[PDB]
């Protein structure tokens, strides 16, 4: 089982953020971040939502991608393990 995934970033001028991945309740991985939205021409990109920590299951969330653009946007960082 695991928590929620954070939404996605909206596609735009800039691309918005991904959302952070929700903690895993007890017993539970982490969810994983939204990807960043990309951005438009001439636009930057948005950053991947952070991971959401592992409910002791040594599981955490994955990053999103960061979103395309100008510049792009950084992935998101994993959540804890």
């Amino acid at each position: 089982c695991k928590g929620a995934d954070g939404a996605h970033g909206v596609n735009g001028c800039p691309g918005t953020a991904g959302a952070a991945g929700s903690v895993g309740g007890p017993g539970c991985d982490g969810g994983h971040g939204g990807n960043g939205g990309n951005g438009n021409p001439g636009c930057a990109g948005g950053v991947g939502g952070a991971g959401g920590a592992s409910g002791g299951t040594g599981v955490g969330g994955r990053g999103g991608k960061g979103g395309s653009g100008t510049p792009k946007g950084a992935d998101g960082a994993p959540g804890a393990p």
